[PDB]
């Protein structure tokens, strides 16, 4: 039963036809592996010297500690520390990325890239503390993009992106505790040293360390979101459509997959010039679909239908209809390099750290980008001729989804009710009951977990119950194909006072119906706009954020970067649940410190839970448990 | 049997009266450990993201390939790269350390710091291009100080502690493959971005990069030999002993284990001032003795005897008379902590970033260096107390070590053979075969391996056909503890040849007798005093060091650390042998690049041989092509 592994009907669908032609995918590739070794699932497997691998028995006998004397304590923490510092290197190496993008931009050196946001730039400038009164707008965004680069090394500040973003109040707790970043890649390296043979040994030290990491990646989180929107534009409400009955059979279809919209946002503009050369090839114009991050940045932005996600990835090809794949780095299965080979797709990379053995690698260069995506597109077009007359099977499923609240765009439909307090008629709503509360869904899916079952049962508990759901990633991606951003389907899913309030602001806004009913902030580097949310009622508040109904869950978790997500959810005071197991369990310490103790020093804390009907429990426990914290009925 | 644990007699004595007093060791944990998995010791196994534990059968049936697709390759290689960026985060970190302490220094605001060496400091600066006429040592330091903090990110320039210190046309070939690092920070980050899930997929691209991010490494190193020599002196020729009988159950026993000077050097100084207050308590002295590589830094600068290295550490406690082990960072056996509970002695942490459960903690500032010894001191004076009327057991064992071969003391003892070239009579002995070539001893011991047993067996060997033996780190530490640093055992050691020039060598500097068998130039970031005389003799001779008869042997490698160093070994050029398997057998595409296809692009290689005598007969064999490469006989 392809139930057991998608929940999506369009993915079944291709699950079907990959297991009649003999193709192997992801799933497949799961079942191979069990029974998965025990050692790594609980953390109890050390390979950081050549007198390893160790490992210890969760249970029983020897061996019980590492040859070097390393403790279940130790090995679990510096394992942990160092996926930290693996998503942090992912989603801040995407920020530094598009700070020199930037940069390049206005000295002249990459005329396809421009300021599109001045209003963004300008309020970055200030929130920085840059002058601009007097200013050349090139010669602002030359100092911030300075500034960007400068978060990555030790300095006489820390990093901006943290101390700027998040209340005093909440700096005042974290500095005490040692948990500023001195610098982005400064704390990276300090990781791998600390958790490095014959080192850090202790494991409350090493977890501080970890969280202090964690910093540096919500750091590159914003600053990614930040010059995104300088670049290409702050995301505003847009209507588009989700799954895989995006793709059209008589189109170029052509998806972007990985992470920056320095490649995808010119993929999207470019395509539209190349209209007349894909109609001479006998298609109707090229159909640019979105896959994983960069597909919700295009998403947000400009509307580009987001074709899968995640787990799911693969099946976009199974259908035939893919022509070509674009890729630049994270969140990419190898895998399909390989299928393309069976499905006839071109996959195509083009950022030089991350190749593919089998795909095709275009360069891509700033200074050239324009030409980088003709060169691009035209194997895309080349590959559709191939297939002239081969039928193709793209499931007739397909999601309406309004999309586009970035922060930006939730205060202005607020500031329809309230115009000069617009964060006041969201509280009012939290103080009276109609909005019990505020969840973000973050994160991957997990072939461990039957695709999207723990984000819709989760969200769907939570909406009956009068929670303002938002999510990123491929928690937003997941939600979407489901058609929790479809503004029909408020009255079947939402509780009455959510209801209202959706109804309100939508009415206000002239829509004549309701919000959706789940409010998508974009990307994953755009949990970083949660963030902005979240510190800015905080701050209308004059409380700190482990004071409000606000929680976080990485449903179905997968990437180093959705632990280091995870890890500065916590740090910044939310309850965090996880709906995969991380590799803790083989330390109660460490488990006690993640889940208990941590709430003292940040008061945010994980919640560990794979059963999501008991998820959705907990969670809403931890927003009541606020609620009566503010003197609230709950 | 002892002797299949260690080679070395005093560490056998310890480990009877370890097992007498049921005192659990690293061979014991080691022989709880086995059967280690045989997914690790190939490296076909994968955590880099929720979906594993991953794993690849390295022959049979399934699993065959990881969750998202990994090819063995791919992981393998994606493995290899983190070890390397691990090994480049400790070396640097411990720079970036040093560098900081420069500045604080030469700002006011470390009194107990300061130049020692100017000679080391200008010359550093004419290297990096730091105009010196009319300056300020202190304006010198400080711009020396601000380059190597600079060094770590991204700027106009690359990683100058990569590019000043190679000959330009080893410059010219690894920029033309794109090995150049751009920042020592910015290559660990993104070899962590590039390694985690669904990124670099390609292993030639991932080793790539891995060759970069070890000449990241070689910086670290560099810049690390470079400011400790500034702050400490620059070593020179000096005599002391090794092994546990230089302890002496009438004083207080200190060890200094770790890495980092601007700890050890400290410790040495204010010891001397506390000798009338350890009296009073009882004692002779304080006797400050080594471990590891800070116990080589202060071995090398003061003739501080050297106590035991590497897997051995944990036998200094085991005699009962060590009443203090001060630690900073890096190859410290966190058993050593519970170890105390039963020896008695006062382990004592000191950096923030590496702090073992069990052990005191005593801040150490740079800014209060000598307050901060004393408080450390006198806990160990207090410890001496404690044991007053208990019998210890100190091997009666030691070895007379003649040390203290820096670079710059190499050259002033080849100038007493021709003032004005003093290159020239080594290359004349390299040409008429008193000397075969050169050969590197660096790195651990490794519990697998019989302790200091594959150092010993090579060593001879490559001896007695007239190789000019040097070496650093722990293999210094194994010759040393060996008798190959004592003159007097030249006439055993060497052949003809190389007991030739070691003589002459001598006689010209007044000894009336020849060097030692063997050159100890010092700690592991010391092997970049190696660097400089290589790339000297690759200077002079007009030719890059891929040329020269020159290898490098990590005997009885364990730490990331020397994982990047001999990776950096390959890429400047060298032959490279490794005396214990790393993680890299499950792929014979990897293994044929790293042993076979990169003499294609760097003119190095690894040599992966456990067995010691065969290891020896390859190092002679690449030494002699290489010889035969430059015309000569062989
Ligand atoms: S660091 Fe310690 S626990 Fe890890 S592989 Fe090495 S000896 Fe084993
Ligand atoms: S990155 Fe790939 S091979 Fe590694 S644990 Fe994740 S699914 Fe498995
Ligand atoms: S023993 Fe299986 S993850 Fe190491
Ligand atoms: S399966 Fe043993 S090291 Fe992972
Ligand atoms: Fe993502
Ligand atoms: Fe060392």
């Amino acid at each position: 039963r392809q139930n057991l592994k998608s929940t999506d009907r369009a993915v079944q669908q291709m699950l079907d036809k990959a297991k009649r032609e003999g193709i192997q995918t992801v799933w497949d590739r799961y079942e191979a592996m069990k029974p998965q070794c025990g050692f790594g699932e609980t953390g109890l497997c050390c390979r950081h010297c050549l007198q390893g691998p160790c490992r210890i028995n969760p249970f029983g006998d020897e061996p019980k500690v590492g040859i070097c004397g390393a403790t279940a304590e130790v090995i679990v923490a510096r394992g942990l520390d160092r996926s930290i510092a693996a998503g942090a290197a992912g989603h801040s190496g995407h920020a530094k990325h598009l700070a020199h993008t930037l940069k390049k931009a206005v000295q002249g050196k990459a005329a396809s890239y421009m300021i599109k946001d001045r209003t963004k730039l300008h309020s970055i400038a200030k929130r920085l503390g840059i002058p601009t009164e007097g200013q050349k707008d090139e010669d602002i965004a030359l100092e911030v993009a300075k500034a960007a680069l400068a978060d990555f090394h030790e300095k006489d500040t820390p990093v901006l992106w943290v101390t700027t973003v998040l209340p005093p109040s909440r700096v005042k707790v974290l500095s005490a505790h040692g948990l500023i970043p001195a610098g982005i890649d400064h704390e990276i390296a300090e990781i791998m040293h600390r958790t490095s043979m014959g080192c850090d040994a202790d494991a409350q030290n090493l977890l501080l360390g970890g969280l202090r990491c964690s910093l540096a990646d919500l750091a590159g989180c914003y600053m990614g979101t930040d010059l995104a929107d300088i670049l290409f534009g702050t995301p505003a409400p847009v209507v588009t459509e989700s799954n895989l009955g995006v793709l059209k059979a008589d189109a170029v279809n052509v998806a972007v997959h990985g992470h920056n919209p320095v490649l995808s946002d010119i993929i999207v503009s470019v395509s539209k010039e190349m209209e007349n050369e894909a109609r001479a090839a006998g298609a109707t114009g090229i159909n640019v679909v979105g896959i994983c991050c960069t597909g919700n940045e295009v998403l947000m932005r400009h509307g580009i239908p987001a074709c899968t996600h995640s787990v799911s990835q693969e099946m976009a090809m199974i259908t035939g209809a893919l022509d070509a794949m674009i890729l630049d780095y994270q969140c990419i299965q190898p895998s399909v390099a390989t299928i393309a080979e069976c499905t006839g797709t071109t996959v195509i990379t083009t950022m030089e750290m991350s190749k593919i053995t089998g795909a095709t690698h275009v360069n891509f260069a700033e200074e050239a980008a324009v030409e980088n995506a003709k060169q691009i597109l035209r194997l895309a077009i080349d590959t559709f001729k191939r297939r002239k007359g081969k039928p193709v099977e793209i499931p007739n499923i397909k999601t309406k989804v309004v999309a586009g609240f970035s922060t930006e765009a939730i205060i202005n439909a607020l500031s329809k009710l309230n115009a000069n307090d617009p964060l006041k008629p969201l509280i009012d709503n939290v103080v009276n009951g109609n909005i019990r509360g505020v969840c973000l869904f973050a994160g991957c899916n997990n072939v461990k977990v039957p695709q999207d079952q723990n984000f819709t049962t989760i969200a769907r508990k939570l909406l009956k119950q009068n929670v303002l759901v938002v999510a990123t990633g491929c928690g937003a991606g997941a939600l979407m194909r489901h058609g929790f951003m479809d503004p029909a389907n408020v009255d079947e899913l939402c509780g009455d006072g959510l209801k209202a309030v959706l109804t309100a602001i939508g009415e206000a806004n002239g829509l004549g119906g309701p919000l959706p009913p789940v409010l998508h902030m974009g990307s994953c580097v755009d949990n970083s706009r949660a963030v902005a949310l979240v510190a800015a009622l905080a701050n209308r508040l004059g409380v700190d954020l482990d004071r409000l109904p606000v929680v976080a869950s990485a449903a179905e978790a997968m990437h180093e970067k959705a632990v280091a997500i995870g890890t500065w959810a916590v740090t910044i005071g939310l309850p965090t649940h996880i709906g995969v197991l991380p590799p803790i369990t083989g330390s109660l310490p460490v488990t006690q410190i993640l889940t208990s103790s941590v709430k003292d020093i940040t008061g945010g804390y994980f919640i560990v839970e794979l059963d999501p009907e008991t998820a959705a429990d907990k969670l809403l426990a931890a927003i009541n448990e606020r609620r009566a914290g503010l003197g609230l009925p709950w």
